[PDB]
């Protein structure tokens, strides 16, 4: 089917999605309520399940969840309207994994607003989502029509800094590999400050073009 | 209060934004009837009281007026409907800072084509916006979740040429720090031809990535 | 009208246009029933009109299809709506010069699927349009309005693909001008390696920020 197939080839396996979604794991241990938004594939559920978390799954799409229900607890749902759907200080984590971008940019603020009110405090809310900061990722963003706008890591923080959420830290992952960066300069010829200067500006380049191709933005409360 | 919050922390302070807009002063240099399309927080318009030129600014924004009335003078209206309801060959000149990229792309024309008609002969006009023509600016686009599409110049001064504006002219500021910029390299050990070569490329880098911020582009009658 | 003055700027003369397009002549040579989908100005059409190719083009442009009629064969209609009106295994081939971008990317699929079903076995189906993987045109992809989301080859590829083409290549053309891409360095005062590395740079750096201005996807069956 079409978006299995897309996702399978630019998004990768469930095996290499999941392996990435383990640095978050901590964020969440013995949690009971858990909300995975835009659940998909149920990489993140199956995960949880693995660790002894309980979470619930939503997805607008039919066949995402047709594919999560039978192992795992989904709703078939429009995140915000879900939301809304919930009792305040009711969720006790939050997943946000590759959801943002496919989302309308003019209802961002009320779906981290409504997170917010339904989660209960010293709560952890992760949001993952492609790092438009660097040309290499950037570029790579308009491969899947679905996206909407690239989705900013300060417009996040800013966001939800606002609500409220405190200990918002941003990290970034899965950079690009060493064949595709510009690689630094060695030489016992040449004037060691020339070759101190061109590295710096390889690193700089580096940094705004092959930087790394993701991001999480993480906050508490 | 949000927006007020958001321009202080991406946009800058009201002085600041003032201290960037003295510029444009010498082309509205005792005009009586200028218009400031998207007044915000009404730092032209403080600027045009100080320097004895008179204008009236337009937002959408109802937070933005209550900040500015009781201090200027503003309307709270859209500008294509303002501007309609002015008689032609009305206004002094015009001031568009960075209004556009929050300007739904299929009324630009319109907009635009109304400024010609309502504007006098002689008159000027400004349209300052984020350039999108350097990497550095084109991903600190994003992080405005209201902004459109991002606006080339070419693109303007084709329409305002195409309006009959002349003299037409695209001006770029707010240059990156050379803490961002790669640095040029200075050196008496390696050969000349050699260290003006990749001066001359780092030259090219910094254009097409760490180059003004911001455009400005300027027309007459 | 705005349109031709438009084209003429930024894209270029019919001449040009007409020159860079020679090139895939070879996939259509001896065809009777070529689709050119957004015939614009016609230049795909003159140029099969010179080859004994016979071909048909289309256009939802009042203006454009006008430009036509005198010289070649056009029908002013939606391409969606033209290729529903052909019976499956029908065309000789497929021409989509520069018109993806001007299309809303929920209709992509349709357009593509419809083109798959339409066309005869062994046809071949060409699709040019400017390449979004190269800073330097990306940028200028912003400077016509009216475009949506850039389309990224690989979408393209993938999507039909999908349909059944096979032997699917993605070329790319219009290289920078010398001047506006970076220099090589060539010295014998400078160890060799530490030139070697340094081009090679250059050439990564050439390759995501001046590399080529357009792509053109081919595939046949």
């Amino acid at each position: 089917d079409y978006y299995f197939l897309f996702e399978e080839k630019f998004r990768g396996s469930r095996e290499l999605v999941k392996a990435r979604l383990r640095r978050y794991i901590p964020y969440f241990k013995g949690c009971r309520r858990v909300l995975d938004i835009g659940c998909g594939r149920g990489e993140f559920l199956e995960l949880c399940k693995e660790e002894g978390i309980e979470s619930i799954g939503v997805d607008i799409n039919e066949d995402m969840i047709k594919f999560c229900e039978g192992k795992f607890n989904v709703v078939k749902s429009d995140a915000i309207e879900y939301l809304k759907s919930l009792p305040d200080k009711y969720l006790d984590g939050v997943m946000i994994s590759h959801f943002v971008e496919h989302l309308d940019p003019e209802r961002l603020f009320e779906l981290l607003s409504l997170c917010y009110s339904k989660m209960k405090y010293s709560s952890y809310i992760v949001i993952e989502s492609p790092n438009p900061t660097s040309l290499y990722s950037l570029i790579n963003f308009y491969i899947d029509p679905t996206h909407k706008k690239p989705v900013h890591p300060e417009t996040l923080k800013f966001i939800l800094e606002y609500l409220g959420f405190r200990d918002v830290k941003i990290e970034f992952f899965e950079e690009c590999e060493e064949l595709t960066k510009l690689a630094k300069i060695d030489s016992n010829t040449v004037s060691e400050e020339v070759i101190r200067v061109i590295n710096e500006n390889i690193e700089k380049l580096n940094r705004i073009l092959f930087g790394p191709q993701d991001y999480a933005i993480i906050a508490k409360k």
